[PDB]
C-alpha cells in the first residue's frame, strides 16, 4: 500500500524518525523506517510506523538511489523550511 502523508514543518522542528539502510549482496536495498521519536512530525501523524520503506520524499524518488544518497539528499530537506511529503510503502 502508498500512502503519502504530509506533515507540519512549522510546530515541529524535526521529522523524528531513523533511516535504516538495507544494503544486500548489491547494496540496493531500501531505506526503511526504524525507530520514531516522540515530539517529532512523524510522530504527531501515526500512519507511518517502523517498517515502511520510503520510496519518494517530496517530488525526489530514492527508489532507483543508493542507501547512502537517499538520506543525504532526505537530510538536506528535512534541514530546510516548508511541508514535508513522505510517500511511504506499507
Amino acid at each position: 500500500n502508498i500512502i503519502t502523508v504530509t506533515l507540519n514543518m512549522e510546530r515541529h522542528h524535526f521529522l523524528g524518525i531513523s533511516i535504516v539502510g538495507q544494503s544486500n549482496d548489491r547494496g540496493d536495498g531500501g531505506i526503511y523506517i526504524g525507530s520514531i521519536m516522540k515530539g517529532g512530525a512523524v510522530a504527531a501523524d501515526g500512519r507511518i510506523e517502523p517498517g515502511d520503506m520510503l520510496l519518494q520524499v517530496n517530488d525526489v524518488n530514492f527508489e532507483n538511489m543508493s542507501n547512502d544518497d537517499a538520506v543525504r539528499v532526505l537530510r538536506e530537506i528535512v534541514s530546510q523550511t516548508g511541508p514535508i511529503s513522505l510517500t511511504v510503502a506499507k
